């Protein structure tokens, strides 16, 4: 056709979820992990839990194996402290990025560039699949409308990305999600974007999406209940009290839960993946202090911590993040211990 | 899917391209044009774009008759400006209110998208055929696929300019983008976003087909920033060299667009042709940074809301017709003065 | 996987057709009157005779329209004896390597510009309804139709496939009759068969009006008959007509019949089309009841001719099976038409 | 429009070849006996195709149990015999009746398209992946699409032989394919289907990716008739030499495969063994036209009704009757036994 397809270099096949779906079919282990995860958090944010949602994992996964090896060992803490902790694996496939690089295992697998987008989806779908088999639920992030259809009956929780809290169509994507979805505060702290994207996102819509037949159509949502903010920081970190306070105002001014996640690494970390203890020592005060307000936290941690270059072209340590610098095992078992411990605290 | 209520079939952009195909007129215009402006963003050409029009269309008969006014303004004006009528579908807002054309045609809450498809594809067509290019909204990463081989100009949702898959649109997209600064006046998203937009990237969308594909985009060279203001105005002569540093400082050309209305204007309407009286200045005192503008204008001056009149925004104000033949010779004037 | 498929080529979807080309109210009522009108001839509340005639099929959409003005005003002056319908095939069915017809090679050189073909086919098709004209078709396959049957009037299995299953079932999903032809030999068990099997519903893989494969349930369709065409010699005399009105009867259908005067009735002479159209008004003079309608191969001029590449053609002359020309046509529906004054 | 009443989603091939992909011995398995059957058919080989197996598949049970014995002659014959196990999943009729696996693999009217097909891709999946090649029946053209790669061998429904659409599907498949004579016994139509199938093609279809398509294919020379019979046996001596000239005649090389059941085995399972001897009889007198011979064989002999609300036979056949697996055995020595003594 005239004027169309010049900054167009090549279109590919893409698998449609359906192939995936029926590739690697959920087994009732894994439905059941998923079913009981999302009710968990249901009644967390309805008030009717007085445990901490925990989202923890890498950065995002690189490596099925070292991934499933953080699984077993992160699964073994969810079991011993359920009773305090409703423990969810970050399990992402996809690092947003404004610079060049690379963008995550489903985009780029192999990571040489060869975009082997199929391979990427089988992996990632094979190992959340594998995940929740094992009973350890799973965390996304939707980023995108084409992605989630994928993966979506496989998580139990999911974030919309920071720099797309206020896009319409991610807002309308939360709608029709089947779990329960965070929303984070703008890049520079403001509050109000998350909270317009939880009501947006509690309304139905109609908009244009694609199928798990990997076609376009037009689909009407009813709404998603489950939605809540994520502090995550801005020009400086928003964890602390004075923060929480505002925020628990700002909500219930807007007719919301006075209800909060609060992510203790990115810019309340200030990137520094150690801070994220930090963060920890005083959200814990907070939460044994009586704080019910924050019912949820997410963490950036992987077996061994800190991260690596890929583009150096040295071969890879493994367990080690090549994204975002994460907290390693034995931290990650202590910080796992004092949350615990504090809503132990909270509740005596 | 217990959030998914029902799901309805729509028509793939191949359907709408077969039956609303682009005369030879308007690939012309739409050729013609994308080449203009990127002579302008090249810096080969000393006049200024200028995409002006409703805030958003309603009234395919008003808009026709709207872009019959705004084409012989270009006709006349072509030495100075290039001409482009902004044809956006709809108005991005945060609660209730019309979702526009597109999404409701029948303005009844039916949704009926493929009608509002058919009568949007129609409406650019005809307007690219009379020889008006058209600017458009690009929101999401389906619907411009029915529309932008008619487009010479595209500005992505200040809403979405921070979002990686907004971008990686932009970096396929035929036509020249425009990407505004943030609420605050920053202009590092929008920096980060045309330099986003001027990579290759491999990404999941969906193809002319309705089907979804890996694409390969070539990254997209022609994208500026776009001056809306923040919490002050940012159109005045300090605000632009400011911009300008920060552009020179990230290895990009120190060159903007002045959207004249929303808080540039102070919300007020009549307030843009004070833009314009800033910004002619600007342009008559040699300021060759200042390579296009944006401006809100209907037949009829002003707003209503659906909760009747002809050529009146239903959205947000826009000056009349009178203030937008004065704007553009305005400008014109300007733009023969810096020639010298 | 593919180690025969050389290429694959993206095709239009038929809903990228019928949005180009929408049937006009015109077209429309013509589809509608006519299919009512061929409904009432087979359930017997009408004595008019059912005439599907055109070329074998198109190649040249100028010439095609020509033809159709011509036959539109005969349609209109023979509409009390006569429900005219053209024929607008657009493939010819072939063993040999050669033309299989516009849709599949519109530009007649083995470019295969199918899409092309198709807009071609359904812009003919769609101002030919417009003018007043009914229209036949032939399907031989379940994708072709589906960018087409809504402006089809009435529609042939081709011989080769009246004992295929696919196509049995297709046509107990078209909206509009269908007429299965007798076997290569005089058989007309496999034309029965192909009847009782089209008025049953069924299950079946398909492809929808959006380009995907999908389940597809139909109901059944009760306006569907024979058409007679011979096999080793023609079976068109009222002995033959007898046989078959007498084994139609013996299994529970209308002994109703359709004609075909031409192929292996006509001995493969065109001119003796002729020759057979006189048999059939003798019969229709006689009384006989049973001829609902007829088929004849016909256009502007006579005979055929063989198609070379990149050589101009012969105007109005098929580039398939022999035709009569315009001449023969005018006085074969005259002659049918005086038949059908006659059986009253 | 007004004559359909339901439209239903189908699973796209992708998804039945991404959840049964072929594993390497299946792959190796089809690729060996698509060129083993090439080679047969170019008169490089002097070992004779045997295509044997169920009338059509009810039970994937049953099939593997069938499988496994037929895959221990396969391996005890390979030096006289090319063995094929037919798995067909349907019988095609215009009468009522089950419709076969695919359409109807629970055998109730329920008409689960969907998990037929996963069931016959995942059975033959399992009969390649063990080593036993498999033929198949290709009736439309939209299910090749969900089984092909897994067929090393196919048959064009005998009611469609003279359909052009069928003749371009064949001649874009990647196995070799088995044409039938006309039921009057006329070669004819086998033949114009033979040549037809070896020119390319270009033609509507539908993709791996359930999306109709212009398919462009390159031409199967991989062809040869079957003789099953007209209104009387066509595997005497007399008609073979008759076809054989036939075929001379035509330009196709002088090849056949006999179908011992149907109309040549007089519509009596038994019969199979007399058409057998004949056949044999043949090539050990140096007959060397006959490359394959198609059976209708099952663990148990003979056929059953299919009743709502009652349990079935095991092993034995719901639609045509079978030769058993004691038959099958005594043919399948003979067959071999034959081809010892041609050489
Ligand atoms: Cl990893
Ligand atoms: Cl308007
Ligand atoms: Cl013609
Ligand atoms: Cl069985």
């Amino acid at each position: 056709y005239q004027n169309d397809d010049l900054r167009i270099k090549e279109i590919k096949e893409l698998l449609p979820p359906v192939a995936l779906l029926e590739k690697f079919p959920a087994t009732e282990n894994a439905a059941n992990t998923v079913a009981h995860a999302r009710k968990a958090i249901h009644k967390i944010l309805k008030g009717n839990d007085d445990r901490l949602l925990v989202v923890i994992g890498p950065c995002s996964i690189h490596d099925p194996v070292a991934a499933k090896e953080y699984a077993t060992r992160l699964l073994a803490l969810r079991e011993e402290l359920k009773d305090e902790l409703e423990i969810v694996m970050r399990v992402y496939f996809e690092k947003p990025r404004t610079t060049v690089g690379w963008k995550g295992l489903i985009n780029d697998p192999h990571m040489d560039n060869s975009f082997q987008i199929n391979d990427g989806l089988r992996i990632a779908r094979k190992l959340l699949l594998d995940i929740n088999d094992s009973g350890l639920p799973a965390a996304g992030e939707f980023l995108d409308m084409i992605t989630p259809q994928y993966l979506a009956d496989l998580m139990s929780w999911g974030a919309i990305g920071a720099r797309t809290t206020e896009s319409q169509v991610h807002r309308e994507l939360a709608s029709g999600l089947s779990c329960p979805v965070g929303f984070k505060n703008g890049t520079d702290g403001t509050i109000k974007v998350a909270i317009d994207a939880i009501n947006a996102a509690g309304a139905p819509h109609c908009f244009l999406s694609v199928t798990k037949w990997g076609h376009s159509a037009i689909v009407n949502t009813s709404g998603n209940g489950d939605c809540h903010i994520i502090l995550r920081g801005g020009k400086e970190p928003n964890y602390s009290a004075k923060h929480v306070a505002e925020v628990k105002e700002g909500l219930n001014k807007a007719g919301l839960p006075a209800q909060v996640m609060i992510d203790f690494s990115h810019a309340n970390s200030s990137k520094q993946f150690k801070k994220q203890m930090d963060v920890c020592a005083d959200v814990c005060q907070q939460i044994a202090g009586g704080e019910k307000a924050i019912i949820g936290v997410m963490v950036e941690s992987h077996l061994v911590e800190g991260n690596q270059s890929l583009e150096s072209g040295e071969p890879l340590a493994y367990g080690k993040s090549i994204t975002d610098a994460c907290i390693g095992w034995e931290d990650t078992d202590a910080l796992l211990r004092q949350l615990a411990n504090a809503v132990k605290a909270r509740r005596g």
